């Protein structure tokens, strides 16, 4: 009988799936997660085209496991006390058409037992905070990194160090210290626990997808540490923390982040005529963190050909770059902070900006222009006729400066006269100091 | 003056009783545990037919005390805090005629001072697992079971190890382990804290009566571990438990008890005609347990005559058992069980079932007709005109093994033909074999 | 070594090398979590399951995986030869079935000191113990006519399975059943001992009402001389027919099968 289960129950720590007269009991009514769950069910169903199979780890007396049944997911529930789980086998039985498995079992023997597709969803909420107590951080990272790797996206309640209690002690600094070796992961809410005024942060996290409200892709690599980069077959996913854990970023930091990536996000879907810009595929900013979707470029970025000394062509490099900062001021566009890191370069050796963040549209512009003499420094020191050309522009008034100009003189270099017959001199010394 | 002894609580733990200016500091507002404790009051008062002593361990701010006070019971309350006794010496001076002390003591040393018959009931309501905390689960068992052997009823209400405070860890399992070794014990209610979601529960404890909330009578012996029976002067209580503490019962398990239990009280409160059943003087069932009282039979459990080896009649015990099980088989009516534990043998050597749970009302009956030849074997192996007995049910046709066709046979026993003289003969080894 | 490997899925022994530090030899494992990686065969698997036994399913195979040699006090020497003997004996009937017998096709297979591994084409359904453990609906009289089908053209052919249970029988959606572990095929009072286990898996399978019983009870009366797969065949498909057990004495074979059991 369901009352006897229900009573033996050491805590009744969620709703009873379908009977109420227990919801005054409950310590968690479940309603908020619950609503933010069947919707990332929803999301990934739809991207995968299907039901899904879900795992729910310390499934406790199977309130996500059912209402998960429900809306017709395959869902394995795991406990390990046997209490819980002859509710959850009880529960199901009153709904014989969910497709529901409760097992008692460990969370750590069954994640060492996963096999990659089985599972598309795991869930764990609350639950990993015990195993942390027990086994400490790095054995639980590696757990929560195998699980990532085995399912599409997992779904993760942490409790955290700010909770009052003795356990909070064992905790790491960070909830995310727990996941941040998984590739992509994203808060998702923050909830109420009713064992105190700390909330618990809810995490959606994936080794294998981009998991955005609007756009839900597999990714097949990935790279960075507050920016990370997701490579998909015709895309690029460029997703910025802004709330970020540790000492790492400052205010100033978080903001520049910010700052960036509107801008970023401004430029692409408005870009001036005459620029060849990136698509956007999608875009969102929230509290902790933006992202930017847009299609993929060819090439390699010109600080890794440089680094894995990889051969290159300088003239063409050059030019390409100095035609599209041409193009952009007139249009009345600047770019902030051109580097070899900030540039690809395809096969046929073109080059093209690729970090928009810095784009600006306001005696201007003479620094930019003097970096830009680093950068080509930096690119190579000087021969003839680069050399002749970066004297020309030394000769030109300030109020002259500007990348029109620079592109004007680069294009008639070779006729330039040679800066080595003159003084000559001087601007040498000061870019190769600069640098 | 009130005001100044109230501030000076370190705690104000309980409602400060005629005083509602302070019912919102209040940590438990108490009027849920009063109301179940009131009740319990009445119903041992009434039993005895008199007001009640009562000791209130850990009294706090005395409101339990006085409340019951107010209602003619004479109370001493205990605390170690010195501040919480001032307290309850200064409302029981704003209420003359409540018959109440207070004394500044500890528990522990209180309990060790108690004499049988000073209180007839005592209440300790979250103060135990203070001292569980101090001096472990084994000494409060040892207080637990001294106090239930002085008084005539305990109310306790236990803190648990699922509450989320550092002190949960030094808890038993399961708050049943401080009082199991009592003899009986009965959940009345759980209670909120408002220290967290987790509630405690509360527990009606006696080593003197069963306390039922429609039966209250002394028991003068009792026995088992997850049914007890109470005997008193005309009566035995048979008390299940379903809820049981640990990995005791399986799911399984507690709906056997559930379901013997309820089928016990239903076929004896609707006999059938023909049969001598116990009359049934109370029965009631709840979520973790159920009960039931019946008038008492005299003899003594065939088992454990067959163990203590006492001299026994076969004939009698045989014949009157067969004879009982035909009357139920025209009526419709099965034992499943019938083994020497299930039976009670009188002076005159004749035989009844004791334990109905098993009876059902639908090859049949022939697997009990078999089990019954095991039965015989125990009982004794045999010799002639049992073995003759049996072996003419043997060359019956299967359709025509029942109770009746037993009962038949074995009456005429001694007139049916020699066993041994026919080949004959593998019935006795099947039988034999299961044993 | 293989404690440090033996949570991955696939793992086979492929060398041993001396290492110049000292007599011990260092073996070498190939290891996967995704493919079978036998030296004939190089596949992906979706899914797989169990513990000297390995089950690798691929879209249209399943890989038997046999281990001889185990780690610890795993498999007894007994134990490794009853492996190694029931693997080649399932590649032997499997390469060469008996005619009147379908089996799944071969498709690779080898031996070696440590393991042993075949593989086959996948059949569809459940195995007949998970079915009746996650107590989903069965057709018992498909599910025995089938099988027994099976067995007396088996016996027809000169051969036996000495080993029928509830875990070594797959039933399809059509609710047919066939035997998938064949490393119990034997061809040589036989087979009468067979035919008693029969007795029992039907037991175990429902306890047995009317038609069945009365099946029980016809090949009981039976001199033990005529007991074998066709008979059992013969009878089951006229059990409708046959007298009433429970009119006759009768009795007894009940309590045999329901002692063993
Ligand atoms: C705080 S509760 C959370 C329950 C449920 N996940 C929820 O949030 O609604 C933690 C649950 O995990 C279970 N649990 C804790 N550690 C576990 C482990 N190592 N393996 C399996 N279950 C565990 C406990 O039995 C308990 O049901
Ligand atoms: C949590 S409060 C409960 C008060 C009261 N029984 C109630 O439930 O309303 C525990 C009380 O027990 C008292 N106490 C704790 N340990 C004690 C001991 N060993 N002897 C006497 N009093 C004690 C404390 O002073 C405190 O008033
Ligand atoms: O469109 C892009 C294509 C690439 N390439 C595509 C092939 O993989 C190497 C990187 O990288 C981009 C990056 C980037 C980020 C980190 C490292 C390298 C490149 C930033 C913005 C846009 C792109
Ligand atoms: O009416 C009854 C009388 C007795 N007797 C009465 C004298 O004391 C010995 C037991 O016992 C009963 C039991 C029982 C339970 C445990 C042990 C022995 C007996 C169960 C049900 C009914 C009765
Ligand atoms: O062809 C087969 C198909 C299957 N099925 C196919 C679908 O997955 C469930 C198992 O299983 C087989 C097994 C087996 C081994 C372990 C568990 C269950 C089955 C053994 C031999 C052959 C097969
Ligand atoms: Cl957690
Ligand atoms: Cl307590
Ligand atoms: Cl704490």
């Amino acid at each position: 009988d369901l009352n006897t289960l229900v009573s033996e129950l050491p805590e009744i720590y969620q709703t009873i799936f379908g009977h109420p007269e227990w919801d005054g009991d409950a310590a968690r009514d479940c309603n908020q997660r619950l609503d933010l769950i069947t919707e990332q069910y929803d999301n990934l169903s739809r991207a995968l085209g299907r039901p899904l199979n879900v795992l729910d780890l310390g499934c406790a007396q199977g309130f996500f496991s059912l209402s998960l049944a429900s809306k017709g997911a395959t869902i394995v529930g795991i406990d390990f006390q046997q209490e819980n789980i002859n509710v959850c086998r009880a529960l199901a039985e009153e709904n014989p058409d969910f497709a529901a498995e409760f097992r008692v079992g460990r969370i750590e023997e069954v994640i060492a037992a996963l096999e990659e597709g089985e599972f598309d969803l795991a869930i764990g909420l609350s639950v990993f905070h015990h195993i942390v107590h027990l086994h400490g951080i790095d054995e639980v990272k590696r757990l929560l990194s195998r699980l990532a790797d085995v399912t599409q996206a997992v779904i993760l309640e942490l409790a955290v160090k700010e909770e009052p209690f003795y356990w909070g002690v064992s905790q790491p600094d960070d909830p995310r210290e727990l996941i941040e070796q998984c590739a992509f992961y994203r808060l998702i809410g923050e909830f109420d626990t009713h064992l105190s005024p700390v909330p618990r942060p809810m995490y959606l996290v994936s080794n294998h997808r981009v998991l955005i409200n609007d756009f839900n892709q597999p990714f097949q690599h990935w790279q960075n540490r507050s920016r990370r980069y997701f490579f998909g077959e015709d895309y690029v996913c460029k997703f910025f923390y802004y709330d970020m854990p540790h000492g790492i970023l400052t205010a100033e930091e978080s903001q520049r982040n910010k700052y960036e990536l509107h801008n970023e996000i401004k430029f692409l879907t408005q870009p001036p005529a005459g620029f060849d810009a990136p698509a956007v595929l999608a875009h969102g900013e929230n509290a902790q963190s933006g992202w930017l979707v847009m299609e993929k470029l060819p090439g390699r970025l010109l600080s890794d050909m440089l680094a894995a000394g990889e051969e290159i062509d300088r003239e063409k490099i050059l030019g390409s770059l100095l035609r599209s900062l041409a193009a952009l001021e007139k249009q009345g566009f600047w770019h902030d902070d051109v580097r070899p890191w900030n540039v690809m370069v395809d096969a046929r050796q073109h080059a093209r900006l690729i970090d928009f963040g810095s784009i600006v549209t306001t005696s201007w512009p003479t620094n930019l222009v003097q970096s830009f003499f680093v950068f080509v420094n930096e690119l190579f020191n000087l021969p003839q006729p680069w050399s002749n050309w970066l004297y020309a522009v030394w000769q030109e008034p300030v109020e002259r400066w500007n990348f029109v100009l620079l592109l004007a003189l680069f294009e008639k270099k070779a006729k330039l006269p040679s800066a080595e017959q003159q003084r000559g001199a001087t601007e040498q010394w000061i870019i190769a100091q600069e640098t």
